[PDB]
């Protein structure tokens, strides 16, 4: 019902090795955005998709199995509706004054310093963020929240990170 | 003398805001790699160049000033010299067997598991890594080392961070 649609999409998408590569992901996402003329993008490029796959490849197989891919695709789905909803001037892009509302709608309450930092790294010189840049930021933000949580065993708001962990979390990303 | 010349390079490249943007960087890099046929590459792409700038933009102007650019540029020439040198089979790309030597000569000593991750994130399906991916890997690796060391002056092998700090460190990259 729910997951018969989805079980099929995953099987067709993952193909012969039954996992979703960076390329397979790239291609489906560009296919989907083709159908939404209200999402401005210059396309999901390969290195952005390798980075989304790495940050979601928890068992480190190199590729996304069914659960990893399901988690990603349902997020992307929720986040696309948010992008459209908070693009309140229909630029096809999310600008600096739209960005807070959008992020907090996805459950990320950042502060001004952090918002500005995000815009500096993900938005263009006018301070606009296109759809691929938006999704790829969110995937990462979501992963880095969840890696913090996983490390904050005692719920102190402070984590201790050893150099091995640091290098794995930042490089396989 | 080559300090005269390099200031001229910088000035011409940075133009009228006297800083190097990710676009300006992307262009000089692709321009420079065409002179070097032995460096195989599918191009430096805008996302990787935003990432490289962010990683290098210590003073957070969003762009690369003179010292920031020079630092990046000197690493890149050291590393391309290392790339050419460790490509023993002259393939114009760095394979899995050639890789440890090259990272060793850039002075990184990582365990097997970290190598495997890096190869899955940056190399192709035959374990082959091309020049833009190599350079992008090393810029990032170097910066993640320096960020960590900066916060672990005393060599405990651990840093302690809150969520704001963590997000600054892992997203402005
Ligand atoms: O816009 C809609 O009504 C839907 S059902 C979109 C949608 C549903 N699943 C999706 C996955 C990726 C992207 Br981009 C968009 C979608
Ligand atoms: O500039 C040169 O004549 C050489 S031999 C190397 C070099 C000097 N600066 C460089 C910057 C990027 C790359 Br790729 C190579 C170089
Ligand atoms: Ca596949
Ligand atoms: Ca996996
Ligand atoms: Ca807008
Ligand atoms: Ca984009
Ligand atoms: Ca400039
Ligand atoms: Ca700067
Ligand atoms: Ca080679
Ligand atoms: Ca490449």
């Amino acid at each position: 019902e729910e997951v018969r649609q989805f079980r099929r999409l995953f099987a067709q998408l993952a193909g012969d090795d039954m996992e979703v590569s960076a390329t397979e992901l790239m291609n489906i996402l560009n296919k989907v955005v083709t159908r939404h003329p209200d999402l401005k993008t210059d396309g999901f490029g390969i290195d952005t998709c390798r980075s989304m796959v790495a940050v979601m490849d928890s068992d480190t197989t190199g590729k996304l199995g069914f659960e990893e891919f399901k988690y990603l695709w349902n997020n992307i789905k929720r986040w696309q509706a948010i992008y459209k909803q908070f693009d309140t001037d229909r630029s096809g892009t999310i600008c600096s004054s739209e960005l807070p509302g959008a992020f907090e709608a996805a459950g990320f309450h950042l502060n001004e310093h952090l918002y500005n930092m995000i815009i500096r790294r993900y938005s263009d010189e006018s301070g606009n963020m296109d759809f691929d840049n938006f999704i790829s930021c969110l995937v990462r933000l979501d992963a880095m929240f969840r890696a913090f949580k996983s490390l904050d065993k005692d719920g102190t708001g402070q984590i201790q990170v050893n150099i091995q962990e640091w290098l794995q979390l930042t490089m396989y990303s």
